[PDB]
DNA sequence: CGACGGATCC
DNA sequence: GCTGATGCGC
DNA sequence: GGATCCGTCGGGCGCATCAGC
C-alpha cells in the first residue's frame, strides 16, 4: 500500500511553538545526490541541521554547492581513511555547535567515518551511518560487536544533556517497519540478530523511537526501497532512519516525518520538529 | 532484497 | 581527459 | 487448492580502479 505522511505537527503535546527543525538523509554518494538536486530540497526544507550518511566523498571533494549554503554555514565532515568511496557521515548546522567529535572512542586510529557527536546548547545530537550485515549477512557479527560498542558509547556520555540520535541506523525494528518481513528475517537489516541490538539500544541509553512514539500503529511508512525491480513506486520498502530521544525530550517533541515525495537517493530524508 | 519456483498445510 | 568495463559494497 | 513458508537467483545504484586511446 502506498504511504501519504501527515501534516507537519509544529506544536508540542503542552501547545508551544517548535523552535528546532533537523533533516537526516542517507544521500547514497553525495555526488550524485547533489547532481539529483537533493540539495534544492535541503533548501525547500531549511532544517536548522542537517545530518547525511554515507557521503561516499572525502572532504576534499565535496561540491562547491555546498559552500553556498548560508543558512547551513557551520559543517563537518567525516569519511573513512581505508575505503573513501564507502560510507562517509556529514554535520550541518545553522549555529555552531559547542563542541563535535567523531567515531565511537578510537577514530583517531581506526578512522571509519561513521560518527558525528555535536553538542548545542541544550542537548548533543550524534549521527550514524551503522554497519551493514552485508549480502549472505557475512559482517553480521561484526555487525553485532559494532552495535554492543555503541550503546556502550552512548551510555558512555559524559554530558547529562538529553540526547537525540539520528541517521541510517540499518535496521528495521519490528515487522510493521518493512514490506515484507516474513521474507527478510534472514536478510541484513531484519535479522533476528539486529532487531535484537535496536531493541538493546533503546534500553540501554535509553531511547525512545519519535516516530513511533507519536504514530505506534501506522503501517507502510518506510525510509528505504531498494533501487531494485522499482521497489519505491510500489511502495515496498523499510524504515531504516530514525530518530532516537531521550525521555526527557518527548514533551518537546512535536513531529517526526517521513519525506517520501523526496528523491535523489534510495533512502528519503527525515525530519525533525522540537520545542526547545 | 524482491521475484520466483517449489513444497507444505489444512 | 574521457568513456565504459570490472570490482566492491549498499 | 489458496495461503503460506522457504531457499535460490539476478540485478539497480554509486564510486574506485583499470584499459584503451
Ligand atoms: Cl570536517
Ligand atoms: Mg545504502
Amino acid at each position: 500500500a502506498l504511504y501519504e505522511d501527515p501534516p507537519d505537527q509544529k506544536t508540542s503535546p503542552s501547545g508551544k511553538p517548535a523552535t528546532l527543525k533537523i533533516c537526516s538523509w542517507n544521500v547514497d554518494g553525495l555526488r550524485a545526490w547533489i547532481k539529483k538536486k537533493g540539495l534544492d530540497w535541503v533548501k525547500e526544507e531549511a532544517p536548522d541541521i542537517l545530518c547525511l550518511q554515507e557521503t561516499k566523498c572525502s572532504e576534499n571533494k565535496l561540491p562547491a554547492e555546498l559552500q553556498e549554503l548560508p543558512g547551513l554555514s557551520h559543517q563537518y565532515w567525516s569519511a573513512p581513511s581505508d575505503k573513501e568511496g564507502y560510507s562517509g557521515v556529514g554535520l550541518l548546522s545553522r549555529q555552531c555547535p559547542l563542541k563535535v567529535s567523531y567515531g565511537i572512542g578510537d577514530e583517531e586510529h581506526d578512522q571509519e567515518g561513521r560518527v558525528i557527536v555535536a553538542e548545542f546548547d541544550s542537548f548533543v545530537l550524534v549521527t550514524a551511518y551503522v554497519p551493514n550485515a552485508g549480502r549472505g549477512l557475512v559482517r553480521l557479527e561484526y555487525r553485532q560487536r559494532w552495535d554492543e560498542a555503541f550503546r556502550k558509547f552512548l551510555k558512555g556520555l559524559a554530558s547529562r544533556k538529553p540526547l537525540v540520535l539520528c541517521g541510517d541506523l540499518n535496521v528495521a525494528h519490528e515487522e510493521i517497519d518493512l514490506r515484507n518481513p516474513k521474507g527478510n528475517k534472514k536478510n541484513a537489516g531484519f535479522t533476528p540478530q539486529e532487531r535484537q541490538g535496536f531493541g538493546e539500544l533503546l534500553q540501554a541509553v535509553p531511547l525512545a523511537d519519535s516516530f513511533r512514539h507519536l504514530y505506534p500503529n501506522t503501517p507502510y511508512a518506510y525510509t528505504f526501497w531498494t533501487y531494485m525491480m522499482n521497489a519505491r513506486s510500489k511502495n515496498v520498502g523499510w524504515r531504516l532512519d530514525y530518530f532516537l530521544l531521550s525521555h526527557s525530550l518527548l514533551p518537546a517533541l512535536c513531529d517526526s516525518k517521513i519525506r517520501s515525495k523526496a528523491l535523489g537517493s534510495d533512502h528519503c530524508p527525515i525530519t525533525l520538529y522540537l520545542a526547545l
